[PDB]
């Protein structure tokens, strides 16, 4: 009953999440939702760039799960979690997160640009916990429906794969902890790091993840390749 290709996943990803005829439609209708509001609003990321997460990565191949809130707001968003288009200025958050690499990781250097997909394609999962976001105003597609899309993604690499790090960054990406499962796989918390929990400055969640990755005999995530 569904045009696999309305879900906009990559088929690999349609595979391994193995959705019901209902989640399909379920995302299909949130999907179309969208697509309407776009007729009022502008929308981040578009449309196409909803899933590019699903294109860079084959999923046995992820290492590590990185979760953030929703997408950047004024532009930016290129459908990877915190990665920038090179078209634009790397915003406070990741200058932040290079400022962790930069601080704690031998031989990284911070580069002029905010290309993440070198990461994608070394199996870091760049997730947003919310797909979408409203031109200029943050979070305001919190409650749409896109939580129990990321949640079932979140669950099924725990539940799919094994010795994964997921590393979870402010409060909407920590809500997810339950559904991973606590004796197959490393979470690190830390407070988000744009300027409760531990403090990210300091986290060194980069070393760990790759303690934990070389421990199971899994290849190493090199962070200063961008």
């Amino acid at each position: 009953g569904v045009d696999d290709r309305d879900l906009l996943l990559a088929p690999k990803w349609i595979s391994f999440l193995s959705l019901s005829s209902f989640l399909k439609q379920k995302l299909l209708s949130l999907l179309r939702q969208i697509r309407e509001l776009r007729l009022t609003t502008t929308v981040y990321p578009p449309q196409d760039k909803l899933m590019w997460w699903s294109h860079c990565c084959d999923p046995e191949d992820i290492k590590v799960v990185i979760l953030g809130q929703d997408p950047y707001h004024k532009g930016q968003a290129t459908g990877l979690a915190f990665s920038v288009d090179p078209q634009c200025q790397v915003p406070p958050s990741l200058r932040s997160i290079f400022r962790e690499l930069e601080a704690s990781v031998p031989n990284f250097s911070t580069p002029s640009h905010g290309c993440l997909d070198s990461w994608a394609r070394q199996g870091v999962l760049l997730l947003n916990t919310v797909l979408t976001v409203e031109k200029g105003r943050a979070g305001s597609h919190e409650g749409l429906g896109w939580d129990w899309f990321t949640s079932f993604i979140i669950s099924s690499i725990s539940s799919k794969l094994e010795h994964c790090v997921f590393l979870l960054w402010g409060r909407k990406a920590i809500d997810r902890t339950p559904l991973i499962n606590a004796q197959k796989h490393l979470v690190l918390t830390a407070q988000h790091p744009s300027p409760r929990w531990p403090r990210f400055q300091g986290c060194n969640h980069f070393n760990l993840a790759n303690d934990y990755l070389t421990r199971h005999r899994r290849e190493t995530v090199d962070w200063g390749l961008l």
